Formats: C-alpha cells, sequence, structure tokens
C-alpha cells in the first residue's frame, strides 16, 4: 500500500479532462502523440495517458504508459455502447473479459475474434473487478459484469450491430479500446479491468446519442474510476 | 543510420534474424527484437505478432528501444492489383485501415480521428525499394496497402475491401498499424511484402503452400534495400 500506481486510460479529451483536474501535483507528459498526466488522485499515484481513438492508438498509449510509468493495474475507462438489455444511458459496464470482435483468422481455425499468438480473450483480474463492483454497490449504480468488444468501427446499427450480436451474443457492451488494452497488458502480464460508463446502445441514433450524452458517460466513467482507484488504494 | 525492421510471422523474420551479426536478442512485451548488422548495416529486427495490435505494441518497443532511423515493415500480403502473382512485390507509396469506420462522424473510411486518412510512405524509402525492385528484375507494384484485423479469403471480406479502396493493391494485417506508429512518433517508413495469395476464396491454400516462397522473396527485398539505403 502507498506504492501502488495506478494507470488509466482513457481515448477521449472529456472524460480525461475531468481527472485530469482532479489529479494533484499534475504533470504532464508527451509522447508518441499521447499525453500523460502523472500526479495523485485523492492521495493515489496514478499515471492518466488520454490514448486516441482506436485499437492501435490504445496500443501505442497503453505500451508507452507500461514502458514508462510502469503502473501496477492498467483501468481502462470511457464511453462505450450498450449492448445488455437492462443498461440505461449513463449506466456503469465492468469488463470480466475483453475480445476484439472485429478479428477475424477463423480461416486458419482460429476462435472467431481471436488472433494468432493470442487467446480467443483476454480476462480482466478477478481482484479489480471485485473491486470496482464494490464501488458500483456502495454508489447505488446501476451496471452490468461481462464481456466487452473492441473493434474500429462505431457502431450505429445496421449489420454493424447484428453481427456482434450474433458473433457474441454475451456481449454487454461495444467500443474501440477495451480489447487492445488488454492485449498490450496480457503481453506485459499488467492486471486490467475495464469500466466504462454508455453513452448510446449503438443503434441507428448512437451517434446523436453520443454526442447528446458523452458528458454524462463522462461523469459516470470518471466518478467510478475516482471511486476504483480510491478502494484499491486503501479499503 | 539503423534501420527497424518489422515483421509479424517467423518465417519472414528467421531468414533475416540468421544474417545478422553481432547479434544480440531483446524480448519485450511477448517480441522479439534482433540488434546487429545485416552486412555491415546497423539494423533492429523486430518479429511482432499478426494483426494491428500487435503490430502497434512491437513497432512502438522497437521505437522506444531501438531509436531506428526509418521502418521497413516486411512480410506477406494477399494481392488485390491484376499484375500481382505470388512472390512479387507490393511496396506501400500509402497504408490505410480497410476496417476502421467512424463515417457516422464525418471521418472518411479508414479513417481514425486524430489521423490523415491514409499515412504515406516515405518518398525516398520508396524509391531506394524500386532500384532494388530495377537491379533485382523482380516484379512489383507500388501503390495502397490496406490493412485490417481480418485475413482476408474472397466473399462479403473482398468485397468491403473492394468497393471502400478500389485502388488498393495489396491487403495484409499489420501495415497501417506500424504506419500509424511511425506517423505518431514522425519515423519514415515504407512497406515491402511479398505476395502469398491472392485475397480470394482460395487464399488460405495459397498462404499455406506459397507463405515459404514470399518470406524468402520479401526477405531478400529488405536484405537489398538495407544495403541499397546503406
Ligand atoms: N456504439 C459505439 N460503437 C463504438 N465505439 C463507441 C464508444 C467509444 O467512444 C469513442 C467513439 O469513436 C471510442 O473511444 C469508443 O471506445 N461509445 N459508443 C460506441
Ligand atoms: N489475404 C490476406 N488477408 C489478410 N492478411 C494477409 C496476409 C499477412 O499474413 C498474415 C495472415 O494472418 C498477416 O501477418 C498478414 O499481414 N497475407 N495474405 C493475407
Amino acid at each position: 500500500e502507498f506504492s501502488m500506481k495506478i494507470g488509466i486510460i482513457g481515448a477521449m479529451e472529456e472524460e480525461v479532462t475531468l481527472l485530469r483536474d482532479k489529479i494533484e501535483n499534475r504533470q504532464t507528459i508527451s509522447l508518441g502523440g499521447c499525453e500523460i498526466y502523472t500526479g495523485q488522485l485523492n492521495g493515489t499515484e496514478v499515471a492518466l495517458l488520454k490514448s486516441g481513438i482506436g485499437k492501435v492508438a490504445a496500443a501505442l498509449g497503453a505500451t508507452l504508459l507500461l514502458e514508462h510509468c510502469k503502473p501496477d493495474v492498467i483501468i481502462n475507462t470511457g464511453s462505450a455502447g450498450g449492448l445488455a438489455p437492462t443498461l440505461k444511458v449513463g449506466d456503469i459496464v465492468v469488463s470480466d473479459e475483453a475480445r476484439y470482435h472485429d478479428a477475424d483468422v477463423t480461416a486458419f481455425g482460429y476462435e472467431y475474434g481471436q488472433l494468432p499468438g493470442c487467446p480467443a480473450g483476454f480476462k480482466a483480474d478477478d481482484k479489480l473487478i471485485a473491486a470496482a463492483e464494490a464501488c458500483i454497490a456502495e454508489l447505488n449504480l446501476n451496471a452490468v459484469r461481462g464481456l466487452i468488444v473492441s473493434g474500429d468501427a462505431f457502431i450505429n446499427g445496421s449489420v454493424g450491430l447484428a453481427k456482434i450480436r450474433h458473433n457474441f451474443p454475451q456481449a454487454i457492451a461495444v467500443e474501440m479500446e477495451a480489447t487492445a488494452i488488454a492485449h498490450v497488458c496480457h503481453n506485459f502480464n499488467v492486471p486490467f479491468v475495464v469500466v466504462r460508463a454508455i453513452s448510446d446502445v449503438a443503434d441507428q441514433q448512437s451517434h446523436l446519442s453520443f454526442d447528446e450524452f458523452l458528458a454524462v458517460a463522462a461523469k459516470q466513467s470518471s466518478l467510478m474510476v475516482e471511486s476504483l482507484v480510491q478502494k484499491l488504494a486503501h479499503g
């Protein structure tokens, strides 16, 4: 305790800003097109990286963060399109696993979503998940735990969504960085957990919904992250 | 100067690895990096995994740890240009994701926010590559190479690529990711790959059958380019 460094990766300005503004003794390190904010969040040493959007940007960011700040665990936050029926805009999704919904080397006998040399899915850390569920209960928020899928496409209904629902009937949310981050953490053997807030249900109106509720998603994911850091650091 | 080289599969990396002298191996984030000299030239060879995230992670590591001057991404590819046959070379003048789609927000198809719609390869590296192609009498095509996390083997996947990028000369799985990373660091790059298949319904069989040829041809080309640059 007291010597834990918690890594946090968010892709977009909005939520990252709220967390960034709350960092004490904040400093900014700009690298490979990424900004990394170091300091403490309510006492806990954190390293917050604003990655770009997409798998590669997230991978590049996650790799840089691991390499230069060597955080003990990684928390990926931000928005996501809710897929589980009980999810409403603002609700929380916690990954117990992450899979690429757009990876496909099945022609070679790999499981759909699986890339060669990688497990079909990347498992989030049990302690981190439990911690997150603890915060969820304590904050009295509605949330769902389960499989989160990533791809380099903003899902907006039509075939994008149906294909995902068909390939991963159990997926609770879809977004664009989670699995890339999980993938990099897996390779570095670093525990991770994805804690995002719903900004849309990835249907025909996901773009306007995203546009109108990105703010609330940022508010709720940031609140959860702040709460998770605290709980991970103490109790 | 130091030439960075990234290949996804052991096949297209092993022949080069065997030729590197003053050889040392750095093993990080599940990636292997061999440094030393290829026929007198300082290089840094990285075996990345397959797919964009693995490539990005590896490219990021190579840049960060070895600081090469330029990056050469090598390996196999599915040929899309009519002139391409197994064993032939494709040289990128540009790389684009064929599976990135945020057009819902007004970005160009294949384009990811914060990035140009396409990443342009270095003109010098391109000219160098083509001088080798000419000197070795190889059949090659220069143009747009598109990358995604799916092995293309006809059907809907190939159709989607034809739709969005009818001018793409080849499809593979790491190029644009390496380009994207090189872009964030301002490192010139060039993709030089050999055709292992034509991304049709028979690409899996062709890939298995010709991956060996593709690796040797891409390997020979990297060797020649390295020497030409130096
Ligand atoms: N329905 C949806 N489809 C894809 N990505 C998202 C997102 C997230 O918001 C960004 C959209 O480009 C990206 O970082 C992604 O992780 N929210 N809702 C989404
Ligand atoms: N028809 C095709 N579709 C997608 N990738 C490839 C490739 C390349 O070979 C590997 C196939 O999984 C990968 O490294 C990729 O970059 N060759 N032919 C391909």
